[PDB]
């Protein structure tokens, strides 16, 4: 048994809600957050400008040492940080932005840092400001995340769209 509440259950070990992470992750107090991370760990908007303004920028100070000392992530990578007031720690993994043209491939690989941990609190990768379709995230998702893992879609519509559409 753990903590997470309202969940729909997709499959034997995917759940997800219409939340925000943010609030979620104070509530909860996951063992790990899920960030929706770039390479540089540059923290500015959607999921991760959101998660690092609830930690007050500790996240990103904390990212800019990370970063000083052992240089970008690769798409597809991710390293695990503080979670600092949300999370004991934060997994930051960096799926491809669309909006930059990464291969959409590389999402199976972002996803894959998920089986690290047993349990996770995340977001869908690649969504929202990263542009790809959060139809496809979340079937690449389920197709890849062995462990247990509790979503957060941010919009109502994608979320009502999402558990319409699932497969
Ligand atoms: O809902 C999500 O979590 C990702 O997709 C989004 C976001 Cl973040 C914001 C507006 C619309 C969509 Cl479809």
């Amino acid at each position: 048994v753990n903590s997470f509440s309202g969940y729909l259950k997709l499959t034997d070990n995917v759940y997800i809600k219409n939340a925000d992470i943010v609030e979620e992750a104070k509530k909860v107090k996951p063992t790990v957050v899920v960030n929706a991370a770039n390479v540089y760990l540059k923290h500015g908007g959607g999921v991760a400008g959101a998660l690092n303004k609830a930690t007050n920028n500790a996240m990103q100070v904390e990212s800019d040492d990370y970063i000083a000392t052992n240089g970008p992530l690769k798409v597809g990578g991710s390293c695990v940080l503080s979670g600092h007031n949300l999370a004991k720690h934060c997994l930051h993994v960096v799926g491809p932005n669309v909006n930059k043209g990464e291969d959409i491939q590389l999402l199976k690989s972002a996803y894959e840092n998920f089986n690290q941990h047993e349990v996770l609190l995340a977001p869908l990768l690649s969504a929202g400001i990263f542009g790809a379709d959060p139809i496809h995230s979340l079937r690449v998702c389920v197709d890849t995340v062995r462990t247990n893992v509790y979503l957060a879609v941010f919009d109502k519509n994608l979320y009502d769209k999402l558990v319409s559409s699932f497969l």
